[PDB]
C-alpha cells in the first residue's frame, strides 16, 4: 500500500479508465452529417508557390475550402522527381501555434514521403478564415458555437473536418500510395492526429504525443492551474455562472471529444505520455487511448510535463519508417 | 532625488504626452465612422425584462450597430415618467457584462433613465460578431488589425456602439438631451471617454482607471498580467520579428482613447489608483491630459485595479449635478 | 468514484456536521452575554452626517456595547415615512468598513431603514477597544482566548454589537419589528447569522460565503492565504507544540457561528462559491446544516472569494418580500 | 555605469540622509518619555525558571513599563560572579520572542549577565497591552498614531521598555555599568540602537539588519513582503486618499530609530545584507549615518533577510572586548 | 487534503524500499575499507580565539584518499576524561560559527563538527567516480560498476571516522559521546550512531537522507530530494533502470542503518515540512535499535523550531 | 518617455563593451591551452550506433580531451560520398545532450557530415571527470576556480573539447576543411563561438542566445532564475563577504566567450530574444560586439529563452551557403 497522492490517477487505473464526458446518443449521425456536409463543399484545391527553397524538396502552399465556406492552408512538401507512388505524412501543430519551419520535416521528404502540415483556422498560421456562429462568446475558442440552436456550428467540428479534407486530398494524389499515409502531432496536434485517423480510417499509422481535446469534463473537474482546458471554466464564468446548463454544455462537447471518435480509428497508434503533465492530464489522454479501434502501444515519461521528451522524435521516426 | 517606480513619477504624469502615434487622418476616420453608423437604421426594439421592482421599469434595449449585428443594453426607466429628466450611460469592465439590475436603482429613484451597454461578444446578451477578412484568435483588442483598411477594427465597432446608445438615449422624449452623463470602470472608463467624445453633448463623465489608452506605452512597459498583454500575444503569433510594428501601432492609434479625448466637452472626474499595473497611470493620463473640457482627478496611491473606497459616493455626488 | 478537490465533494456538504466542538454551556454563555449587554445602557446618539441626498436622511448612529466601548453604525432613513416600515441591517467584510452611503439608497427608496455596522477596530468609525488580560498580536479572531474565563473573547463583543444594533433598530418607532432583515458578505455573512441568532425576531437573512464558522476545520485544511491563517499564526507564537490545542478550539466553539445557527428563526438564503479558498464551502455548510429556520442555497461552482454575478439581484428580489 | 538595483547603489548608501522628516521637538518628546518612565516605579520581581543548568542562574525578570503594564525579560547570571562584571542586553525579531535559554550560555560562561526582553504582545511572556484612544487593527507598528497627542504610540512604549531593562541591569550590584552591550537581529537590531540611545552609558552595540528605520523610505519602495507593509495596510484602511499623509509620517518620526541614532555613544558594529528586501539597506544606513559614536559595518552582498555565516562569531569577537 | 501521511499512520510506517539482502556485508566492507586507510590525523590551531576553549582544525584521511576537515573545540584545562559531542551540518552548508557551541565546551565537553566533502567548509577533496553526472551530488557514483563508489558512502564513513577519532582521544570518555544535527545533519547523526554504535545519545532534527523512493514518489515541488528527479530526467528518462537505481540507493538510506543504532534518540519533526516529509523521517525512526522519543511541531516547516535547542541541551546534559 | 528595461536599451546594446575583466595574459592562456590539447593524443575511435536509417551512416565518435578523459560525439555521415563536402558541428544546451539522431538528418541529406558533441558530465555519453584541487558542489561553471593556477577550470576543458572535435572533423578525408560550420542554442551558442575562435578555419557560425558571456554583468543583474545564479550560489558558499571578488571574476575572464570573440573569423549569424532573462541580451552583445569576422543579428523582441519561430529555417538557409 502507501500510494502517494497524485494530482491525476495512478497508472494502474489509467489503463482501465473509461472517461467521464458524456457521449451523445446521436454521435454517429452527427459525424456522418459532418462528413456529408464536407463532401458537399467543393474542395477547390489550389497549390501555390512557396518562397522557401532547397534541393531536398518542392515546397508549396496548399489551399482548400472547408466547411463554412472558408479557405484553409497547409504547408506541402513533395520529393524531387518521384517515380513510384510513395508514403505521405500529415502533421498537426500545437494550440495557438502554426505548422512551423519548413526544414524541420525535410528528412521525411528525403525518405521519399510527401508531407502536409495543416494550419489551424485563426491560429498563428495562414488559415485566417472564420466561420460565423449565431452566438459569439469571446470567452473560449474551444467552445465557439456551443450556444447555437443546433450543434453543427461548433468551431472544433470545422477543425476536425479540415483534417479529414486534408487527408482526403493527400490520399487522392497520384504520387501517394493511399495505403501508406501516416499522421502525427503534439498536444492539439496529437488530438487532431486521432480525429484525422478516425474520420479518414484509411490512415495507416498515427503517432500522437500527449494529445489535447480529450475528456473535456474530466479536465474541468480537476481544476487545473494553467493551460487551455481552463477555457471551459472561463466560458462558464461568463455565460453560465450557476451551471444551469452544465449538462447541455458537456453533452455538446461530447460531439467534439476525441475519446468518442477513437473507436473509428483503424491505424496502428503509438502514443507518448508524460506523467507529470498538468496541461493534458494522462487520464484525459487514456480515455481516448483505451477506446482506440486499432492496434496500439504507449510510451511513458514519468518525470516530464508538457515539454520536449528526449528520444521521442527518434521513436516516431523509427515508427514511421515502417510505412 | 526621485524614488524608483514601475511607471512614471507623479510629477511627470501631469505633462505626459503619450507614446502612441496619432494617424494624420484621425478626424476623417472617425467622421467616416459616424457617417457609416448613421447610414445603418437603428431599428430600436424595447422588450420587458424578467427582473421587476416598484423602483423602475426594466427593459432589454436592442439596436443595430455597424457590421450588421444586433446589440443589447439594459434599460431602466421611472415607472410613470413626467417631465424630461437626466439620463446615465454605464459601461462595464473587460469580459464582463452590464451587471445586476439593482445596482443602479438609486439613480432611477432620483428620476434618471439608466442605460448600460453589453459589449459585443462579452459576458452579456450582445452575441453578434462582425466579420473580418483576417481572423486571429490571439487578441480581441487587435481583431481586424490585418484587414486592408482600418475600418474593420473590432474596437471601432465597439466605440460606435457607445455612440449609438448615447444617440438613442438622448433622442428619448423623456430624456433632456443636455443632462446626460456617462461612467464606468476600466474598459468602461475608456468607453466613457470614447462615448463622451463621439457624442460631445454628454454633460458629465466619470471614468475610473480607464482602459484602452496609450497602447504602445502599455506594450513597452512589460506588464506581467492583464489584458494589455494581448498585444504581445498577437505579435508572438503573427509578427514575431516586429517587421510590421509601425503599421500595427499606427492602426491602433485610431482606437486609442487618448486621441479621441480632444473631442470631449463633458466635465470629467477621473479616478486613478497609483499602484495599478493593469491600467498604468501613465496610460490614463495620456488621455486625461488631452481632454477637451473641464476636468479633475482623484488619486488612490496604495491601491491597484480593485475597489476604491469612497469612489461610488464621489461619483454619486458628482452625478447629482446633472 | 468522486474527483479530488481541495475541500469536500458537494454530495458530502449537505450532511457535514462540522468539526469545532459545541461547548456544553453554549446556551448559558450566550444568555449571560445578552444579560451583560442589557446591563449596559445603550446610550443611543444619532447625529446628521455630511453626505446628503433627497433620497434619504443620513446619520451616524452611536451606542455603547459590552466593554464600555462606543460603537458606530451608518443610519439611512426614508425622508417622510408615515406607517411602520421594514428595516435592513448590513454587515461588512473583514478589515473593511460599512462602505459608501449611496450603495444602499435603493433599499431606502423602497421605504426601508438601513443600518450598517462598523466593526470595532476595522476600517470604519468604531475605534474603541475592549481590554484583555492576555494580549497577543498574532490574531484578532483569537483575541481573548487566553484569559481566565471565556467572556473576554473579542468575537463575543462583536456578536453582541450586532445584537444591540438589531435591538435598537427594532425598537425604533417607525420600524416594524416583524419586517427586519440582515445581509452581508464574508465576515458580514457570519455576522448576519450571529445577528439573526441573537435577535431571533429577524425575518430574513442573506449571508454570502460566511466567515467565522468551523474554526477547527479551517485550521486542519491549511489554506495558503486568508484570515483563517490567524489560527496558525497564534499557534506558532503561543503554542508551537499544541499542548493547549483542545482548550483553544473548545473556547472558539463559543464564537463559532455554526453553534449559534440553531437559534436562527429567519428564512435564510445562503450564497456559496465552490472554488472559495478563503471561506471553504465545508465550513459554511457546517453552519448552514444547523440552521433553525427555513433555508435555501445558491451555488457558483467556478468562483472564489470574489464578486458573484447575479447575487445582488437575487438578494434584492429575496428582500423585496419584507 | 552603476547597474540597476531595487535599492540605492552602495556608493550612495554612505551619504544617504534618510527620507523621514524629524520633529522639531524630538528631544523634548524623548525627555518627556524618560521622565514618564521614571515616574512609574519598576517594581522588579525575579523568579527562577524551570530551565536549569550548572552554567548559569536562569530567572524570569518582571517589571512595570509605561502604561501600567508588566513586562518580562529572561535573566541569566553567572553562578559565582564574585566581582562586578559586564552585561549583555538582547532583543528579538518581530513577532518572535527572546528564544532559547541555552543560546546565550556562552556569554554567561565569559562571566556576563544576560537579559533578553520579550516585546509586548509578541510570542513571549509580555502580554500586557497599553490602551489607546483610537484602535486600528491594521498595524501594530502604527498603533496609537491617531490619538490626540503622540505619547500613546506603541513603539514609544517598546523603546521605553528597552531603556527600563537597561536601567535595571546597570543598577545590579554585580554589573559594571560601564561594561554593558546590546545586540539583536531585525526588530532586535532597531531595539539595540534605541536602547543604546535612551541609555547612552551602553558601551558596545551590535545590530544586524536593523528594522524600524526610515518608515517613509520603506513605504515609498515597492516592498512586496515584510512588516513595513503594515504602513500601506493602515493607509488603505484609515486614509486611502492620503489626506493625512504628512501628519502620519511626521508622527512616525518620533519612533524612527534614525533620529535616536545621534544620541548613541556606544561603538556600533552593524551587519547588513545587500539583497535584503525586508529591511532595505537604505533604511538601515539612514540610521547608521547619524550614529553618535564610533562605528563600522559588515556587508553580505548576496544575502537577504536570513542567517549570515560568520556574523555570530564576528559579534562574539566584538563583545569579548567588553 | 493530506500532503503526507496522517499522524495516525506514521508510527507504523515501514518505508518504501526494502532492506538490501547484503546490507550488513556492504557496511562491514565499508568499515573495513575505512580501517585499511590510515587516518593520518593532523590538528592545527584555528584563528578564532576565546578563553572558553581551544579551537583547532582537525584533518584526517577518509575513503577515496581525500583529506577531510572538522572543527575541533576542547576545554582549556580538563582533568579527567569527559564527554564529547559530534555535530553535523545542513545540505550545502558548513559547520558554522565557532561560538554557537561554546556552551557545550563550558560544560566541559569536546565538540567536533564535520565539514562535508565539497560543501561550504574546508573539505574540498573529491573522490573520483567512473561515471560522472552533474545532475545530482546525492546520486554521485550510482552508475559505477559496483556500489562501493557512492558519494554518500564516503560521507557516512567520514562520520564514522570522526567519531572513532574523537572516542580515541585521551581526555574523551568513549562511553559519554553524543551526536546531533539538522536536516542532512540529522541523517548524518543517525548514520554516525549506527556505524559507531558506542555513541550514547543522538538528537536529529527533521533528518534527511531517508526513504529516497518515498521522497521521489511524493513529487515534492522543491528542495534537495528533487535531485533524484533531476537525475532520472538526465540519465534515464523512461525509467528503464528504476529498480536498480533505488535498490542501490537502499545501501545509503539512513532507515536501513537505524537498526544498528544503540544510542537513545530524541527526534524532532515538524509536520508541515515539505523538504523532509515526516513519513520519510519516521521510516528511520520506526527501525531504530535503541530507546527513542519524538517531538512534534504541527504548524512548522523546514525552519527554526522554538524550544528545540533547549530540549536538545537538556537532553545532552544527561551525558 | 522613460522606457525602463530589465537590461540595457537596444540603442546601447550595439555599443556595449562588457563588464568582465580580460586577463592580460589571455592570449598566452589559450595558446597554452591549445598546446596542452595537442600534447594529448586524440585516440579517435568510431563505432556504429544502434539508430539506423538509409539516410545516413550513424556512429559514436570517441576521443581523449584534456585531463585524460574520454569524450563522446554523435557522428552522422552521408552514405557513399564521392567528393569532399561540408560539415556541421552542433552543441547542446546546459545539462542537456546531443539529442535525437533524426533531428539533423536533413543536413546529412544535403551531403553534410554532422558531429554533435556531448558535454562532459551532462545528459549524454561523456561521463569522464577531470580532477580539481578544490572541489565545490556549488557550481559546475566555476569548477576549478580556487586552484593554484587557472589551467584547471572546467570551462577550459569544455572549450578545448570543441576545438578537438573541430580539428577531428576538419581532418576527415571527405570533409572540405574550408566548408565547416558550427551552431547551437544557449550553452551551445557559447560553445559555437568558442569553437570558431579556437579553430578559426570554421567558416560559418550560428549561435542562438549564447550562454557563457559576461559573467560579471550576469551576476550584477537581478536574474531570479537561470544558470548564471551558480555564481551567486558559489559566493554564498565559499566567499560570503566577497573578499575574493576581484580574483574570481578575473579568472572567469579566461573562459568568458566575449574575450575569445576577437579570434573568430567565421561569418556569424546571431539570434537574440529581447525578453530573455536567462541569457540577458547585454551579455550576448558583449561577445557579438567583439567578433573578429563578418556578422549579423536577428531579434525577437517579445520572446524569452524559448523556441523562436522561423529560426531553424533561417539557420538552415544560412548554412546552405556552406
Ligand atoms: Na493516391
Ligand atoms: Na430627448
Ligand atoms: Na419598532
Ligand atoms: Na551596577
Ligand atoms: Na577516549
Ligand atoms: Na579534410
Amino acid at each position: 500500500h502507501h500510494v502517494p497522492l497524485t494530482f491525476d490517477l495512478p497508472f494502474e487505473e489509467l489503463l482501465t479508465y473509461p472517461g467521464r464526458t458524456p457521449r451523445p446518443a446521436d454521435h454517429d449521425e452527427y459525424w456522418d452529417r459532418g462528413l456529408a456536409d464536407l463532401a458537399a463543399v467543393p474542395a477547390d484545391v489550389v497549390i501555390e508557390p512557396a518562397e522557401f527553397t532547397t534541393p531536398l524538396a518542392r515546397c508549396s502552399h496548399l489551399w482548400f475550402t472547408g466547411t463554412g465556406g472558408v479557405r484553409v492552408h497547409a504547408k506541402l512538401l513533395r520529393p524531387v522527381a518521384p517515380v513510384e507512388p510513395h508514403p505521405a505524412l500529415l502533421q498537426f501543430h500545437g494550440y495557438t501555434g502554426n505548422s512551423g519551419d519548413w526544414s524541420s520535416r525535410l528528412h521525411y521528404v528525403a525518405l521519399g514521403y510527401t508531407v502536409a502540415a495543416l494550419d489551424c483556422r485563426g491560429q498563428a498560421g495562414l488559415s485566417v478564415g472564420e466561420a460565423p456562429v449565431e452566438n459569439w462568446s469571446m470567452a473560449s475558442y474551444l467552445l465557439r458555437g456551443i450556444d447555437d440552436d443546433a450543434a453543427d456550428n461548433l468551431a472544433l467540428r470545422h477543425l476536425f473536418l479540415d483534417t479529414a479534407r486534408l487527408a482526403q486530398i493527400v490520399l487522392a494524389m497520384d504520387d501517394v500510395d493511399p495505403d501508406r499515409v501516416a499522421a502525427t502531432g503534439y498536444s492539439q496536434g496529437g488530438g487532431l492526429t486521432l480525429a484525422c485517423a478516425a474520420l479518414e480510417p484509411r490512415i495507416r499509422l498515427a503517432a500522437p504525443v500527449y494529445p489535447f481535446l480529450c475528456d473535456f469534463r474530466r479536465a474541468w473537474e480537476m481544476d487545473l492551474e494553467k493551460g487551455p482546458y481552463n477555457e471551459i471554466t472561463t466560458y462558464f464564468r461568463a455565460r453560465d455562472p450557476r451551471h444551469l446548463r452544465e449538462e447541455e454544455i458537456f453533452s455538446r462537447l461530447g460531439y467534439v471529444d476525441v475519446q468518442h471518435l477513437a473507436p473509428r480509428v483503424r491505424a496502428e497508434v503509438l502514443m507518448t505520455v508524460s506523467l507529470a503533465d498538468k496541461i493534458c492530464p494522462p487520464s484525459t489522454q487514456f480515455a481516448a487511448y483505451n477506446k482506440l479501434g486499432g492496434p496500439k502501444d504507449y510510451r511513458l515519461y514519468p518525470d516530464f510535463a508538457h515539454e520536449t521528451l528526449p528520444g521521442t522524435d527518434d521513436a516516431i521516426f523509427t515508427f514511421l519508417q515502417g510505412l
